[PDB]
Order: C-alpha cells, then structure tokens, then sequence
C-alpha cells in the first residue's frame, strides 16, 4: 500500500535483479543452448524476487502472480537482455559471460532470426535513445500487463489496475521531467509503448524455438517460491 511519483521509479530501481553469471568454455548449438537455459533458469528465481518488490505485487492473489509471471517471463528477460545490449550494435550481452555476435546466430538455425528482430528492437530503444528510469517503468508495465486480463471473484483485477495505472502514471511523469512538450511527451509514450509488442513479437517467437525441443516452461516450477521461504 504505496505507490507514489518516483518512490516508485527509485523503488523500481533498488528491486533490480542481480548480475547473473554462467560457467562455460570455448563452443556449438547446444553450446549456445546449454547455456542460455542455465542462465534464462538462475534468472528466472530472481525474476520472482524483482516482482516480488514491485510495490504491492504480492497483496494480489497468489493464482494471478503466478498467472503473470508465466506469460512475461520471456519478454521480461529479453527487455533486461535488450537493455545490456543497448549500447552495442550487432552484440547481444546475454550476460557479464555470455556475449554473442550477429553472426554467430546462424551457426544454430532459427536462433539467427531472433537476433535480428532482437538488434532491431534493440536499435530503435537505442535510436529513440530510452532512459534508465523508462526502461525501469516499461518492464514492470509488461509484466502487469501480459495477462489473460476475470471468471470472477475480483478485487485482484482491481489492485492490478490499481497497480499497472501507478507505473503507467509513473512514466508519464518520468517523460514530464524531461521537459518536452506536450505533443512530444504524449509521442514518446505512444513510440514507447508501441515497441512493448515488439517485445511481445519477439518474446512469442522465441518461446516457440523454445518448445521447439521436446517440452511443454515455468509453472509450479518455481510456484512454491511464491509459496513460502520467499527467495
Ligand atoms: O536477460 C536475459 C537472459 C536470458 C535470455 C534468454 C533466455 N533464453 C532461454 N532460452 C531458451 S532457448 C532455445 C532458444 C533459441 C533462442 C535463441 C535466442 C533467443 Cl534471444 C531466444 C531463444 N530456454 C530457456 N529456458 C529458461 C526457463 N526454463 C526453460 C528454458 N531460456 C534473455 C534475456
């Protein structure tokens, strides 16, 4: 019970997971593959952690925090992913270790379709030139916004609104302090808001290079964390 004007967007920043770090050599397809579930699975756990302090997340209901989760997961590691790599065209920093080139996508097949998509996601944050504090606000936004929006018994879906409308006023805000006018500040939420499906696009191709294996994705698999020890 908060959410205020930038106690949000400083909380949202102290919430921020941590660097996440994978073994490794080198290097192949399951090379790129063995890796990139070692890491997208450690930083699942802290994924869980983030939501958990996002300023009222845990008073909605247990089902639906899980409910969300389960659908950002894939977006919201690839904004953090897009954000690291902001500042270096062609690369994707997927982590302090794992660093890859363009190129070195098609050494494994379908995976070099998603780079491009990722690069030009990423170019156009880079282009539009985004702001630590509007990336802080544009990844709680997926992450409140991602779901499968009632069969009744609400007043989840209420703190939810309650909650995606505190972030969404947030950025509005934050876009304010820029000092830009009004026509300007309106497009910068408009252009912003627009790549969120862009994100979305691109969380949904990948997800199916994911099942792509032989499975068929994170449920009660990290649910009792919700549960009880809260780590
Ligand atoms: O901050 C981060 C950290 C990590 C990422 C990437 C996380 N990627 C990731 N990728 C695969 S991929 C087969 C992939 C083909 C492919 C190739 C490229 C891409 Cl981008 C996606 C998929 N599988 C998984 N998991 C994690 C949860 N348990 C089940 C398996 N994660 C993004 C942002």
């Amino acid at each position: 019970d908060a959410l205020s004007p930038e106690q949000l967007v400083l909380t949202l920043l102290e919430a921020e997971p941590p660097h996440v770090l994978i073994s490794r050599p080198s290097f192949t397809e399951a090379s790129m593959m063995m890796s990139l579930t070692k890491l997208a699975d450690k930083e699942l756990v802290h994924m869980i952690s983030w939501a958990k302090k996002i300023p009222g997340f845990v008073e909605l209901s247990l089902f639906d925090q899980v409910r969300l989760l389960e659908s950002c997961w894939m977006e919201v590691l690839m904004m953090g992913l897009m954000w690291r790599s902001i500042d270096h065209p062609g690369k994707l920093i997927f982590a302090p270790d794992l660093v890859l080139d363009r190129d070195e996508g098609k050494c494994v097949e379908g995976i070099l379709e998603i780079f491009d998509m990722l690069l030009a996601t990423t170019s156009r944050f880079r282009e539009l030139k985004l702001q630590h504090k509007e990336y802080l606000c544009v990844k709680a936004m997926i992450l409140l916004n991602s779901s499968m929006y009632a069969t009744q018994d609400a007043d989840s879906s209420r703190k939810l609104a309650h909650l995606l409308n505190a972030v969404t006023d947030a950025l509005v805000w934050v876009i304010a302090k820029s000092g830009i006018s009004s026509q300007q500040q309106s497009m910068r939420l408009a252009n912003l808001l627009m790549l969120l499906s862009h994100v979305r696009h691109a969380s949904n191709k990948g997800m199916e290079h994911l099942l792509n294996m032989k499975c068929k994705p994170v449920y009660d698999l990290l649910l009792e964390m919700l549960n009880a020890h809260v780590l």
